[PDB]
DNA sequence: GCCGGTTAACCGGC
DNA sequence: GCCGGTTAACCGGC
């Protein structure tokens, strides 16, 4: 992580600092890059501006596929990327905004490694609700494509989480929390399917005592994965059908 | 339906006005008046005509229904903490977007919206689960002329600066043939589609549909167990 | 403590 | 045309 050396850095930062009240604070995450683009500036994108930058860098490259090829990362290629409609139609004129759908918040590059940064938020006055970290399956390819294309060591995936809560017209920074994906316990890993699938967990809740290397990780999770999976199948009939097959 | 005898009239003024909530509400309010509320409203409204009863048990009682117990009403506790002082706010799980009632029959109307500019994308309209229960709760109880669930989808496009609704749609959910509904799983088990997609040519019962609607339910719910295999287990075995 | 269902929509594959 | 994953997080049962 190249976050962590400043972690610390951070936390002082945002414990305190305060924001508009119109996710509810979407505005910390700003703060967060404001924060990262003063201290790590050389190194910190949005997702789509680092799209956009790499399709600026060459020009002479267009269309999808050609444009595909400068990643020269299938598993990067997969997280990051857009579609082949939309990297066809980029242009210096008609660059990318933001997509809800994509997978990074923030994103850290130095010397051809990368660090994937979800920002979290959390409003402590209510019921703590774990959120969706990540699709599982996205999450599952991921791993596939790691291991077949032998990328053990190009990215992290981690999370920042700002814990606020409110105070009067504006919002305040409580605490925060910091974890990395890959150096959790993928077994323990909690899959809610009917959330569109999605890993659950706060930040501050997640372990971070794996021991293995990152390619275990992966063979790890893959299993974890599977086994939910083939788990979940059968206890559908259970919840979905048993209790409604009475009324037919 | 309510919104349908003057759908045309809703229709009207909303044409060419200017992710983004469109009111929809204000008018409903100005006609027909006394029949509508933005859903909580109603609540603090059913509570408030009766501070005579506290405690939740009590008022889940003033619902006189199983059924529309389970869609408006909000859990145990905050019916408890509920005062006249500390009434009901926003929440985004709420069911509908906006409830007309009129001798004790309930409208539940969502609104939904479309971005014409983006290409198509069937938004999730409501729970598989949530409504395989109602349609439990339903028939258990009999209760087969009480509520409609209705949308109305508006569409619209941007313009430099302002957004402009470019046309409005109306369905009934329950006039539709329960077994083309798509149900998306992955979608947090929504079913899924445009409003000025959906299918009206349901013509049996309201028993009927439920039924329908159960049997429709269970077979794609056996059918997406079985697919989880296929598309989360076979393709990573290989790994492991 | 433990656990898992909801909202709003929103892209892109072949 | 047809089909289905994703993001933001969110409440309340027992």
């Amino acid at each position: 992580s190249f976050i962590k050396p400043i972690y610390q850095d951070i936390n002082s930062i945002l414990i305190g600092q305060k924001v508009k009240r119109p996710a509810a604070g979407e505005p910390f995450e700003k703060l967060v890059y404001k924060f990262l683009k003063e201290n790590l500036s050389d190194l910190t994108f949005k997702q789509y501006e680092y799209l956009n930058d790499l399709f600026m860098k060459n020009p002479a490259i267009i269309g999808h596929e050609a444009r595909y090829k400068l990643f020269n990362s299938p598993t990067l290629l997969f997280l990051l990327s857009r579609g082949k409609a939309a990297t066809e139609n980029w242009s210096i004129e008609n660059l990318f905004e933001e997509k809800q759908n994509d997978t990074a918040d923030i994103l850290l590059v130095k010397d051809q490694f990368y660090e994937l940064l979800d920002v979290k938020t959390r409003n402590i006055s209510k019921s703590a609700f774990a959120p969706n970290i990540i699709s599982a399956y996205k999450l599952a390819q991921t791993c596939a494509k790691m291991i077949d294309n032998k990328e053990f060591d190009l990215f992290d995936i981690n999370y920042l989480e700002v814990d606020w809560e409110l105070n009067g017209e504006d919002l305040v920074c409580v605490s925060t929390s910091f974890a990395e994906l890959f150096k959790s316990e993928p077994s323990e890993l909690y899959i809610n399917w009917a959330a569109a699938m999605q890993i659950q967990f706060h930040v501050r809740d997640l372990d971070q005592g794996f021991n293995g290397t990152r390619e275990e990780w992966a063979k790890s999770y893959l299993k974890h994965f599977v086994t939910q999976a083939e788990q979940r199948a059968i206890s559908m009939i259970d919840k979905f059908v048993k209790p409604f097959k009475k009324y037919i």
